[PDB]
């Protein structure tokens, strides 16, 4: 079926290709699991990670080189090709069918595309990964329907939904009733010259409109409140789960990558509320409108049905090219913004080298590309609007023509045609909304999957299957035995360490221009678990001790100091909740910080927020922790591991 | 009259307040021209900068009182007060009148707002600046209309505008002609059972509609092309000017303070195209439609005029609170995004200290604040929509009622009433579009002013004395004569520097200063000029030497390396793309970079998302420099 899995982020390209191949063989899995399983870092994945992850799925993976001649031969059909686009990135494609003249490749960023053989070999660098379902392969479906999971938020908000439904029904009924004002005017009042009845009936048809307006007001208020509640629920759940995820999740992804899902929550809410309400209301309203239209005249109703069918056909045809054009515009805008940012940041180098003429030329070229993509999307929109306007206006003229023909023949009256034209709104608009619901549903399904893949992950506490046991004291001799570490699937950083740290006697490890020693301290904070070996405090293993106690009794003063926008009092008391003024005073006095307090605008520095007043706050906080183990990047302090 | 000049960016509160005071006494000036004299930088300005700028502007002002709640005393009516509300990076408000425990201030970020004597005292820190015009104060209007400046981009495009105007006129005429189909249908064809003429007339009106659709297609294509052309022209002009500005413009600004100007250019394009075309077309179309409606029936035309007047009144009333709600929502969203960024970046610290619950609670509080602001704006929109819908629907019902009354009385016919209902679109909608043009014009006037403030700034070459076109050798002794410097209305980083670098010698400078030796390099590169000193090479002042030669012959290797996208061959050729590969490889082997180069696909990777230092040094040697500064005379920091 030539499965092509989209890539949610700019990095999970090899993971998307592996997921596509797995789904091609009857194994569907969440993209998050494969992403954390291929060793996807900020830079991206590689052939080794994909091969290892395929081995974890029972696939038989190999890493081979190939050329045009090797393509001319016969090998496994759905392989992975390391195609380089934009001359960088870890971009991958899935080669499905050889078809010597034209190579058909599934790209996670564009879809199923077809390249010329020469063009393909120009863009393909020879890196081929051959996947084949091995003996251990097992078909299955290991993903959850996230649309149902997010629609479960509507269960507590049932009374609001019911009230919205009832208000919509009343609004529709009042509008349908009031659409007959023109018929009553032209068939009874004007024809027979009734003046008192004209005033009485017209006044009664204005109260209906006022009730309709009030119902719309109430329903709009309810819908706004429902949407805000759903947005808050989704955002808070996502953030609460994210805050508990392991450090691998944070090290493997950027900040915007984690943050854009807050915006995707808005799309999920848009689906769950708008699509559901629109379907529920508009189905009934369109059915009633169509019944009434057929009541007035069968031929005019059939013409209206043809009009709405043509509109739906045109919209469905134009749906996907618009999405492709919008994606291309977004990519071009991102490229232009990135170029502008790098140009502004390095303005000094441009000035020194006199490269202002070529910089503006490159910016002009990128702006020209952006304008070309914008014109393509604008022309698509113009064509769609022209076609739909032709259909709508010509159908209206044809409806008036056929209604006049029927009135002349005597099958209708002067007011029945105008009543039909009035009810045309309540028939055509619901079906138009039902047809237009497609892009919203598709985009929000994508966003719901994007949030649910993360929401399926396991937090730090869940991974620690072993309990706390009975370790409450963290005072002892630290022992690293046969400890090996790996940052995902990269080269090992720490190999066969046998290290002993006494109880109190301050030590300081000495490295060789390497940051790996720093992550040694990260192995004491349980941020990562060693691949092999053990870490023990006295005679008790680190994995044996509770996570909360380990992070509470160990203080790490990282060289990357984190200061958030808050008062100095709040910045110092982070996660304590049990402190007195004297303790903070003593801690600041110890770490040369109480002196700087008096030198400021002097609102006890509780306003907000050189690299000497940021770190010193970190050591002050570390002493506030009262840690059993202190690490810097009383005798019973279990040494002070200083990173030197 | 209280002038409440608004706030273009985050760090120009004091500049905006000083501009407001200057405009109060009758001195209008560019905000960017004022933002420069105040010493504004990335962290904002202080009271001393405001006092200095006011002294330069002609005032006789004293400030920094560090006083207390002495507002009872009769001081000068307009003043500047430091405000620490809503945190932010510094904030000043302009006090205009102090009346009976009510304090009237204008806030550049919000507007003219009154709080109290008590609430203002809780935010006022006692730092007041007393602003008084002096003997040398002169009135003027030294700014200029930037909307006229950006309208000149329409001068090269006049065949397109005329074609758009003609197509719009033809489209409007065809639509007005086709609005009478229902009148011909009901008054003549249906009544007299003219079966044969009905088909012909309906076919003719279908042809008219098809011609209208074709004209709309052509006009839309032309409008899109015109808008793209204007937008690209404005963007390129702004970027070309920005690339020539001195370094004082880039140190005092942020990276994200220019992309905002690019979107400002987009908004200026939106105005210059849409507002002009809408006025030109819709004025004529509305006049014609109103004349036709009056021809059909005078009373119904008066009713339609009342409807449009009520709609205009309602939207004009609701225009401003919507803007305030949007501004508040933007501020709350910015706060929430900043909190999320800070929490995600410092996740290790949060995990170490067990502050996940407090972080979650704070994020929930900020989300609730954002939701409250969103609900306020949504309720404003709902009220406006309800009022507008009431007006529109009741106007339609009243028009039908009065038309039926007139038909019964014999003043018109049913077909005439239906034709009036058809022409109501071509009358009302142009006026609705003309009325709805106010927010667009306001937003784009703000954007045009914001971009033109930068466009008015003088370039690096403008602030230079005539270059002595005889010194082509920057090889002589480098002499610093009483060089003094400061990074803009701040503490002086260098005081009384008197050194002399010997010709052809590798010298080293150490002063225990993090930004002293780098600053020496900056002045040697003519990025900044010494305030009370001189720099000489070969007995020639640095000001008399051409800037092009100065940048061409002096190479600087900085701690941060600008490696943007273009491979390794084009990146090392950032200045000049010329010269053949033998020189490039010679200089690459010269410094540090030939071994870890061939391990890549022939130096080619056009994204460039230890080695950086090697690339920077190699690029420096490709320049064939006369004075090399590392962070032939060699200077080592």
């Amino acid at each position: 079926k030539y499965v092509c899995v989209r890539q949610y982020d700019l990095t999970d390209c090899g993971a998307a290709c592996l997921s596509s191949i797995a789904q091609y063989y009857g194994l569907k899995m969440s993209l998050a699991k494969i992403r954390e399983m291929t060793g996807t870092d900020t830079q991206g994945t590689n052939a080794y990670g994909l091969i290892h992850a395929a081995k974890q799925l029972g696939f038989s993976a190999k890493g081979v080189k190939a050329s045009k001649e090797d393509l001319l031969k016969d090998f496994r059909l759905p392989a992975i090709a390391n195609v380089i686009v934009d001359n960088r990135l870890a971009h991958f494609v899935v080669i499905y069918s050889i078809k010597n003249r034209i190579i058909t490749v599934a790209d996670p960023g564009k879809g199923i595309v077809r390249y010329s053989m020469d063009d393909f070999c120009s863009i393909w660098t020879g890196g081929l990964v051959l996947l084949e379902p091995g003996e251990a392969f097992q078909k299955g479906d290991y993903t959850q329907n996230m649309m149902v999971k997010f629609a479960g938020f509507l269960k507590p908000l049932k009374k609001t939904v019911l009230c919205i439904f009832l208000a919509s029904l009343l609004y529709t009924a009042l509008g349908i009733a009031g659409s007959f004002y023109i018929k009553f005017l032209f068939d009874d009042l004007i024809k027979f010259e009734k003046l008192n009845d004209l005033h009485i009936i017209s006044a009664g048809f204005a109260v209906i409109f006022l009730l309709q307006i009030f119902l719309n007001y109430y329903r709009s208020i309810l819908v706004t409140k429902l949407g805000m509640s759903i947005d808050k629920s989704i955002m808070m759940e996502y953030y609460s789960h994210v805050l508990k995820l392991p450090m691998n999740f944070f090290n493997s992804r950027k900040v915007g990558e984690i943050i854009s899902r807050f915006m995707d929550a808005s799309k999920i809410r848009q689906a769950i509320s708008g699509a559901t309400l629109t379907i529920m209301i508009d189905t009934i309203m369109a059915v009633i409108g169509g019944i009434l239209l057929y009541i007035q005249n069968s031929s005019l109703f059939f013409i209206s049905f043809i009009i709405i069918l043509l509109y739906g056909i045109i919209v469905t045809v134009f749906n996907k090219p618009i999405q492709n054009a919008n994606r291309q515009i977004m990519e071009d805008n991102a490229k232009l913004t990135s170029a502008l940012v790098e140009s502004v940041k390095g303005i000094e180098t441009i000035k020194s080298f006199g490269a202002e003429e070529q910089t503006e030329k490159s910016t002009r070229d990128k702006i020209e590309t952006v304008m070309k993509s914008s014109f393509k999307e604008g022309m698509l929109y113009i064509n769609l609007s022209s076609l739909t306007g032709i259909v709508a206006g010509l159908g209206g003229i044809v409806i008036l023509w056929a209604g006049a023909y029927n009135v002349i023949k005597g099958n209708m009256s002067g007011g029945q045609l105008l009543a039909f034209n009035a009810l045309l709104a309540y028939f055509l608009t619901p079906v138009k909304n039902l047809i237009d619901l497609q892009p919203l549903i598709q985009t929000a399904v994508v966003a719901s999957n994007r949030l649910g893949e993360i929401l399926e992950l396991a937090t730090e506490k869940e991974l620690r299957e072993d309990s706390d046991d009975f370790v409450i004291s963290l005072k002892g001799d630290i022992e690293f035995r046969n400890v090996d570490f790996r940052y995902g699937l990269r080269k090992p950083v720490l190999k066969n360490i046998n290290l002993t740290i006494p109880k109190g006697k301050t030590v300081a490890i000495v490295g060789e221009s390497g940051s790996g020693k720093t992550t040694l301290a990260k192995l004491l904070m349980n941020f990562y678990s060693p691949e092999k070996g053990d870490i023990l405090i006295n005679g008790h293993s680190i994995k044996n001790i509770s996570l909360e106690l380990i992070r509470k009794k160990i203080a790490f003063v990282s060289q990357d100091v984190f200061i958030f926008s808050g008062t100095v009092k709040e910045n110092l008391c982070l996660g304590n909740e049990n402190v007195d003024m004297d303790e903070i005073i003593k801690a600041a006095k110890m770490a040369n910080a109480h002196d700087f307090i008096e030198k400021l605008p002097l609102k006890y520095d509780t306003f907000l927020n050189s690299e000497g007043q940021k770190q010193r706050l970190a050591i002050a906080r570390a002493l506030l922790k009262k840690p059993d183990i202190l690490i810097l990047d009383l005798e019973d302090d279990v040494t002070v591991i200083i990173i030197a």
